[PDB]
């Protein structure tokens, strides 16, 4: 029954989860609810940060887990200054600052919508970072599965498929 299931992609996440001193915040802010509501939002969010510790991996970036804006991220280089925006994953190499959001969505509209989102939300930035002579590399990894490095594509699945069914509640 649901009860049964909550219980068992949370002892499936206990122990299936790469040790990663990265996810052990959110596997706990997992791992702690009760309500339906709270499931979904912290389970989604753990899914997703295991997909952007992938993708800065992929892609050569520092993950953003600190969640400093480009204009932090730029004043930590001692570069001086945009529209305020918090990357997925960034690197900084000279004047080349390369950034990266990624995403997962299940449905092509809501796919189209996301990657429209974050290109513009990019390129807004190339604009106004040319007139401190950084050069922007904007790169966007959307993805349409959630399967991953961090977790097996079993527990994957059972996790995924009990969150739905709090879609229920
Ligand atoms: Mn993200
Ligand atoms: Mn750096
Ligand atoms: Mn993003």
């Amino acid at each position: 029954g649901m009860e049964e299931d909550i219980a068992c992609v949370k002892d499936l996440v206990s122990k299936y989860l790469a040790d990663n001193e990265r996810l052990s915040r959110q596997k706990l802010a997992f791992l702690v609810q009760t309500e339906p509501r709270m499931l979904l939002m912290e389970g989604l969010k753990l899914l997703s940060l295991c997909i952007e510790i992938d993708s800065c991996n992929a892609n050569g970036c520092e993950h953003n887990s600190e969640d400093k804006s480009v204009e932090r991220i730029l004043h930590d280089h001692g570069i001086l200054t945009l529209c305020f925006v918090v990357p997925d994953g960034y690197k900084l190499t000279g004047n080349v600052l390369i950034l990266l959001e990624c995403f997962v969505r299940s449905s092509p509209a809501n796919f189209e919508q996301k990657y429209i989102e974050d290109f513009k939300k990019l390129e807004q930035l190339k604009e106004d970072l040319k007139t401190v002579n950084i050069s922007l590399i904007p790169l966007i990894d959307g993805r349409t599965s959630f399967y991953n490095e961090q977790i097996p594509d079993w527990v994957n699945d059972k996790l995924r498929d009990t969150l739905f069914s709090l879609l229920r509640y």
